[PDB]
Formats: structure tokens, C-alpha cells, sequence
């Protein structure tokens, strides 16, 4: 199925017009172990923003607009990019704003990272019915000497 | 010679122990190209927040409490920490606080990265005269979807 991993902070905000403010080594951790050996789909704005492709996954970069790396598979639509992961227990978004907001309806499982970091958001994630899914796992960490900010990570389920 | 190497918040806040509410990664950059093939002296609370030794760098813990480690050198005493690095045109040292203000007065160059980052914190970076450090170098810099904040470069001799 698909399932989308976001790291959301105070009022969904997932995203800024800058870099987020915050040095979360444990949350690139928790989303690795949760990516790892999946197709991911993402943005062109998301894939611009790593800047390079992430190490054993197969990327899929979503955009109306042409291609512009010869490593990564790009996609035109969102069912065309459902077709590029191919044969697989489970694809991973990864965003932003728009994978998140067109993909949802088909996500049937999500891995939300909480962060008590009050930032302006540029951009938030799809408002995420508190009854349309189950908490199946949650776990709350304070900052320590590599992360910046408290953070809480959970994955639910559709009800 | 001493130089000291930090990256400051508004007036002057540093890192205390948890780590710091941006995400900087030209400074690391700008970090390690002035510090590789050198010797760094560190305090104890930096150790846990590397999570481990720098590489191509003599990484010296100064400490009271017992070294829990072999790998890097753990000296008692600042007299101590000078002879670790032996005969070497410069000497790093990369903090923290207390760390600090211990090496000023033998110092003689300074590489700062002022930050746009908002923080509250109690360790301050010592109060440098600015009657006593002429600012040769100055460069700054604007937030990117890779560095979350706006920051400055800079290099003051001391006079
Ligand atoms: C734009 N970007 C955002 C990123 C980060 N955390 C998330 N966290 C969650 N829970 N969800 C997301 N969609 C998400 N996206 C990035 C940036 C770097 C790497 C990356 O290199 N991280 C680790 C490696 C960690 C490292 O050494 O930097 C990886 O291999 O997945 C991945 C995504
Ligand atoms: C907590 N910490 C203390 C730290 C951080 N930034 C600073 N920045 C400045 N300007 N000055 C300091 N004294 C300083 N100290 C760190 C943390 C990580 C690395 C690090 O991972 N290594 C860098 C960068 C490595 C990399 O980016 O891959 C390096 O020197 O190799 C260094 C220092
Ligand atoms: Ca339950
Ligand atoms: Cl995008
Ligand atoms: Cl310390």
C-alpha cells in the first residue's frame, strides 16, 4: 500500500521558503529506517532540496515539467508515478504540500514525526481526520545533545 | 598560535548542551576547512554532540572528570591541553563555553559565523574588545532551502 512519512511541526507546518530550523539527526534516522529498500515519491522541489538521491531506494520525482537527472525516475502524473514503484508491499511519499495533498486519499497508513517547533509555515500538511486513523505506535523523545527540539513519532493507520 | 573558532547566536548565545535550533551546513563546511589537518580542544558537553572523534583533526577533550575514552586525548588542565597539539602553526579550539573563555587571552585569531538565530541560552561567548580584535575578514550570507538561517563570516586578528 501507500503510506506517506512526514516530519510536521506546530500546525502541520512541513515546510518553509528556507531551510527548517532545527538539527534532527534521530528524525533522518526514524525516516531512513522507514524508507529504506522502498520506491519513494517526492517532489521536484523535495528532490531539489536533497540534493542527491537517497541511497537505496528507487526515487520517483513527480512534475508536470521535464526531467533533469539521468539516476532518478521522473513522473508526469500521480498514476503514472503509482506504476513506476511497480510490484511492492509499500511506497513511501515523502513530499511535499502537493504528494501529500494528491496522494492521501490512497494512503492507507502514516508516519507522522511530531515537533514542538513553532515556525511560519509556508507550506502544512493535508488536515489528517483524528478518527479516520488508529495510533498504532508512538514515542516521545526530548533534545539532546544532537537534536534541537523534542519530537514524538507515531504511525497510524486508516480506520 | 591560539585561535578560537564558534558560531554565535544574537548576543553572542551559544550551545549549552542540547543541540542548536538551526540548520547550518556551510558553517560546517566553513567549520572544517579551518579546522582539518589541526589540532581541536574541546570540553566534554561538545564530545557527546559530535558523538564521536573529527577526523583528519587531534581532537583534545579538556576535562576533570575521568576520560571515557581511547581514542582522543583527554587532558586535566589548559597548561595540559597546549602541549597535546605540540609545535603547530595554529591550535582550534572549538569549545564550548567555559572552553572558551579559559583560551581568549592566549588567542589571537577568531573565526566567528554570526547567526540570525533567535536563541536563549545561558553560555555566553566570551566579550571580545573590539579595542583589542581588529576584524580583517567579513562575509555574509542569506538562509537557503539548505541553510536555515542568514549568517556571517568572520576573522579577527587580534591588535
Ligand atoms: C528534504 N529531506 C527531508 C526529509 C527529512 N525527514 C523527513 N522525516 C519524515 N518523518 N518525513 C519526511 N518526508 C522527511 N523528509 C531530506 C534530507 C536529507 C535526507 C538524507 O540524506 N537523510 C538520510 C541520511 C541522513 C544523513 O546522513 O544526512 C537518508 O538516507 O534518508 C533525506 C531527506
Ligand atoms: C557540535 N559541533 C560543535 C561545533 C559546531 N559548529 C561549529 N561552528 C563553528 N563556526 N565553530 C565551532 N567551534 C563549532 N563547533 C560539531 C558538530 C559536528 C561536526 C561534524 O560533524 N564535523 C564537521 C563537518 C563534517 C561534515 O559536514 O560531514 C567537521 O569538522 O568535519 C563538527 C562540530
Ligand atoms: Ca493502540
Ligand atoms: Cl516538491
Ligand atoms: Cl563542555
Amino acid at each position: 500500500m501507500i503510506s506517506l512519512i512526514a516530519a510536521l511541526a506546530v500546525d502541520r507546518v512541513i515546510g518553509m521558503e528556507n531551510a527548517m530550523p532545527w538539527n534532527l539527526p534521530a528524525d533522518l534516522a526514524w525516516f531512513k529506517r522507514n524508507t529504506l529498500n522502498k520506491p519513494v515519491i517526492m517532489g521536484r522541489h523535495t528532490w531539489e532540496s536533497i540534493g542527491r538521491p537517497l541511497p537505496g531506494r528507487k526515487n520517483i520525482i513527480l512534475s508536470s515539467q521535464p526531467g533533469t537527472d539521468d539516476r532518478v525516475t521522473w513522473v508526469k502524473s500521480v498514476d503514472e508515478a503509482i506504476a513506476a514503484c511497480g510490484d511492492v508491499p509499500e511506497i513511501m511519499v515523502i513530499g511535499g504540500g502537493r504528494v501529500y495533498e494528491q496522494f492521501l486519499p490512497k494512503a492507507q497508513k502514516l508516519y507522522l514525526t511530531h515537533i514542538d517547533a513553532e515556525v511560519e509555515g509556508d507550506t502544512h500538511f493535508p488536515d489528517y481526520e483524528p478518527d479516520d486513523w488508529e495510533s498504532v505506535f508512538s514515542e516521545f523523545h526530548d533534545a539532546d545533545a544532537q537534536n534541537s527540539h523534542s519530537y514524538c513519532f507515531e504511525i497510524l493507520e486508516r480506520r
